[PDB]
């Protein structure tokens, strides 16, 4: 194919290609060995060696001494201390069992993923498809099931596009620290103990072999790329060998193109490991709290508790579920979430009961989610999501508009976060002061009871604070509503508190983009509308100041320029940062 194992050739490589934008909501789960004990979280395989843990004093008392009742035992089966025998086991329900993913494929279908796929490996060493390179599968011991063909073939057939989630590199940079040494070269495989080059070797083949066994659209990786410093106290780098990710970069962009498919790579947002030009950031739970370029990703949950099934575990609420989903959307990323099956297979029923109800939304008002893009400005309101470390997921309510436009740039789609029981929706950024022009509005319609339906809304007045939209009757209930906003000939740039706005005519007229207050690069330009070369005037708003740089990424010249409208010579600005005063 035509890639290279080096950067520069994989850089060329379509990070986020327009099926992945358009497609907004997808679906995965962590359910593997890792969830037999349902205890604790997902690194139950790490914590049960941990010294003086929880997760090591219940292993302790439940199962027996993990220096005896090792992790690989809920792989190959064992008693437990009451002589119960415990494996990671499901059985299908053809088989008189409790596990029926066929069942769960329908639930994801129905949710209105437009992808979706399994945990192929965690950190915990277990390969989940029928593998060559590492016997610790589901093939050779448990089930007997290739867990992971099995999914791919059900989201093929209920088309969707498949993800496949792959977390080994930790694996053998940390994650079984505290497990005993061993001298048993299997185990050693399971345990992250083999030599660093073939470690590095059998991250890369697990790769290989996984992607020509299920042709995923995405590949979904986690840390421990090359995020030095992220793990905890194990003496090493916190890394895969450059070289290995630079072979696997390229396989995978080669197969895609032998596919005759547009594929994926993400890898946390943290991490150093891939280049954003080619593969998608996937940010830390909760997103970030602006709008970032270039499109990027990030993962949620159900679960309150962790990402796999624990006895006892806690879940958010369909709302805060939907509300974070037009969040992410709105600041220019796609959600991927998480759900828990138990150990046995069975997917429970809240768990069912959120899909279903994110559905039913996405099913009603899909116009402002599926194939839509980011505006300029992601959203209004006082509830919103810090970044950083997660604590509960966005809950909004009338006070809250997200937006979304569409491909033709002419339609402007305001989500409301609750019903407004003053009956009015005031736009901020669509008022006076945002030096917006409303003649070109020509309709205001509230989205209806099924997709296809509008009802009219009459009045709006244009006050200096806003947009002031009167609301015709409530439709049917709903966790959100959407007013969907069409203009003859474009959408307005406005003109936000503190902030600036870059237009490509020299009177602040023509294409433009509104920026608030940050840092904004010839990448973040480009894709937002408006290549740097091609600015040629900027609107500065009170309060604010501009730094115009003539390089791609804050170097080279720099001229400032405060409050008021500037000309801008064609080809000067390639970066720009704007600042409070
Ligand atoms: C995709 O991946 C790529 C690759 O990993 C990411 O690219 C990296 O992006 C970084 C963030 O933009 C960028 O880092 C910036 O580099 C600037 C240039 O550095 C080079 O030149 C300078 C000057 O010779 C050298 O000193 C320097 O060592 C480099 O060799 C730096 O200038 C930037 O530093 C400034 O910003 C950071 C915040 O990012 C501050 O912490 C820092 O103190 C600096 O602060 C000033 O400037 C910023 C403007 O960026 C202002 O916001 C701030 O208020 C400070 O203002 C003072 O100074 C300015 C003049 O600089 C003045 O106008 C103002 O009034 C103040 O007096 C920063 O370090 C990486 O270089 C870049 N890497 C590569 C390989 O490209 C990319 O981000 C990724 N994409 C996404 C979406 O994540
Ligand atoms: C006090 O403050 C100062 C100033 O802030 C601090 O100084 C900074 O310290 C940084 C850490 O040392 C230093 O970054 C390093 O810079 C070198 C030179 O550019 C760079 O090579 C380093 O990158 C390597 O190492 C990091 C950390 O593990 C990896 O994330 C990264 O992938 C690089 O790894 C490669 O090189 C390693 C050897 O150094 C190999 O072990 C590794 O396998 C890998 O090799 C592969 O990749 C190579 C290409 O990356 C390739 O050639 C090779 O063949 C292999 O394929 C790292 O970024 C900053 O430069 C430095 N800043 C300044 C201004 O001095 C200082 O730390 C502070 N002190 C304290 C106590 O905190
Ligand atoms: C593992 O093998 C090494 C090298 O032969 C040896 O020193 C060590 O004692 C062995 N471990 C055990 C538990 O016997
Ligand atoms: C919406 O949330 C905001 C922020 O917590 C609050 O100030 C406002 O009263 C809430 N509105 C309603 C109707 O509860
Ligand atoms: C999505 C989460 O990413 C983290 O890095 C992992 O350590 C967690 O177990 C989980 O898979
Ligand atoms: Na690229």
């Amino acid at each position: 194919g035509p890639y290279e194992a080096t950067w520069e050739s994989t850089d060329k490589h379509n990070a986020a290609p327009e099926w992945y934008r358009d497609a907004k909501f997808g679906v995965y789960w962590h359910w593997g060995a890792f969830t037999t004990a349902q205890y604790a979280s997902e690194w139950y395989p790490r914590n049960m060696y941990e010294p003086d843990s929880d997760q090591r004093k219940h292993h302790t008392e439940t199962y027996g001494p993990p220096e005896e009742w090792g992790y690989e035992n809920f792989i190959k089966g064992a008693k437990d201390k009451k002589g119960n025998f415990v494996q990671f086991k499901p059985v299908l329900k053809s088989k008189g069992g409790e596990f029926d993913p066929e069942a769960i494929i329908k639930i994801v279908k129905g949710s209105g993923a437009r992808f979706a796929g399994p945990v192929a490996e965690h950190h915990d060493g277990f390969s989940m498809w029928d593998s060559k390179v590492n016997e610790w599968n589901p093939v050779n011991y448990g089930p007997k099931l290739d867990l992971v063909k099995l999914w791919a073939d059900l989201v093929r057939e209920n088309d969707m596009k498949l993800v496949i989630a792959m977390h080994q590199a930790y694996n053998y940079n940390g994650f079984f620290q505290w497990a005993p040494k061993t001298n048993d070269t299997s185990l050693q495989k399971l345990l992250g103990q083999l030599p660093r080059d073939e470690e590095d070797q059998l991250w890369f083949d697990k790769h290989r072999e996984m992607l020509d066994h299920v042709q995923p659209d995405i590949i979904w990786n986690d840390f421990s790329l090359d995020s030095p410093g992220e793990c905890g106290s194990f003496e090493g780098p916190c890394a895969v060998d450059e070289q290995k990710r630079l072979e696997f970069l390229a396989y995978y962009f080669n197969r895609g193109e032998e596919w005759g498919k547009e594929v994926v790579t993400t890898y946390k947002h943290h991490d150093h490991g891939f280049r954003n030009t080619s593969a998608v950031d996937d940010w830390e739970r909760g997103g970030p709290s602006n709008l970032v370029r270039p499109y990027w990703q990030t993962d949620d949950a159900i679960s309150a508790s962790s990402w796999s099934y624990t006895v006892g575990i806690k879940y958010y609420s369909s709302k805060a579920m939907v509300h974070s989903l037009l969040d992410r959307v709105s600041k220019n990323g796609n959600m991927l979430l998480n759900i828990s099956p138990m150990a046995n297979g069975v997917l429970p029923e809240e768990q069912i009961k959120v899909l279903n109800d994110i559905g039913d939304f996405l099913s009603r008002y899909g116009e402002a989610v599926y194939d839509t893009r980011a505006w300029d400005i992601y959203g209004e309101g006082p509830n919103q999501v810090e970044g950083g470390s997660f604590t509960a997921p966005l809950q909004g309510n009338s006070s809250d508009i997200r937006f979304t436009r569409n491909k033709e740039d002419d339609v402007l789609y305001v989500t409301v976060l609750g019903w407004p029981e003053d009956n009015l929706v005031s736009v901020k950024n669509l008022g006076s002061n945002a030096l917006v022009d409303l003649e070109s509005l020509k309709s205001v319609e509230l989205l209806g009871d099924k997709a296809g339906d509008y009802v009219k809304v009459s009045e709006w007045e244009q006050s200096k604070d806003a947009l002031d939209i009167t609301l015709p009757s409530q439709p049917a209930e709903s966790l959100a509503y959407v007013l969907k906003l069409t203009f003859d000939g474009g959408i307005p740039v406005p003109q936000p508190e503190r902030g600036a706005a870059v237009f490509s005519k020299a009177d602040a007229t023509g294409k433009g983009v509104a920026l608030a207050l940050g840092t904004f690069d010839t990448v973040f330009l480009t894709e937002a509308g408006l290549k740097p070369e091609e600015i040629r005037s900027i609107r500065v708003s009170d309060g604010t100041k501009a730094t115009l740089f003539s390089g791609f990424r804050f170097t080279g010249e720099s001229k400032e320029l405060s409050a008021g409208e500037h000309e801008v010579e064609d080809g000067s600005v390639g970066s720009i940062v704007v600042s409070k005063i």
